[PDB]
């Protein structure tokens, strides 16, 4: 038994929910809150610029110095960071961003990442302002991640475009 409310369930292991990831996180407290990153950590616009912000640029201060040690991350890699006040921790994931010219191969690479992680709360990978169709990164992830997920989703619209086309 967890925290999390108001999910459809579409598989054993994968819940989805129309919901605002900075308002769940800070609802929830949940022991991994799923980052839509860049390889730079930049936080700038979508779901990291909204979780950014509401850490009052913490989570940006903290990448800043993650990145001046270790160099960017590979896209379809992966950090641990601190979650702030928003969870215990953040994964920082790197989906492809299409709209840069990334391979779309590499969201189950990052998908993968999860299954490193009991339980998380995410977002759809590569969705959003990263270009990608929504549909697939879903079928991605039920056919990738075998760990407990809570998808968060943002746009009401497309969340019920996702469940009505849930295979
Ligand atoms: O992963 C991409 C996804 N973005 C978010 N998902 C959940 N909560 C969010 N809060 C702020 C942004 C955001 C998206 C946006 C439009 C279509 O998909
Ligand atoms: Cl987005």
């Amino acid at each position: 038994v967890n925290s999390f409310s108001g999910y459809l369930k579409l598989t054993d292991n994968v819940y989805i929910k129309n919901a605002d990831i900075v308002e769940e996180a800070k609802k929830v407290k949940p022991t991994v809150v799923v980052n839509a990153a860049n390889v730079y950590l930049k936080h700038g616009g979508g779901v990291a610029g909204a979780l950014n912000k509401a850490t009052n640029n913490a989570m940006q201060v903290e990448s800043d110095d993650y990145i001046a040690t270790n160099g960017p991350l590979k896209v379809g890699g992966s950090c641990v960071l601190s979650g702030h006040n928003l969870a215990k921790h953040c994964l920082h994931v790197v989906g492809p961003n299409v709209n840069k010219g990334e391979d779309i191969q590499l969201l189950k690479s990052a998908y993968e990442n999860f299954n490193q992680h009991e339980v998380l709360l995410a977002p759809l990978l590569s969705a959003g302002i990263f270009g990608a169709d929504p549909i697939h990164s879903l079928r991605v992830c039920v056919d990738t991640v075998r760990t407990n997920v809570y998808l968060a989703v943002f746009d009401k619209n497309l969340y019920d475009k996702l469940v009505s086309s849930f295979l």
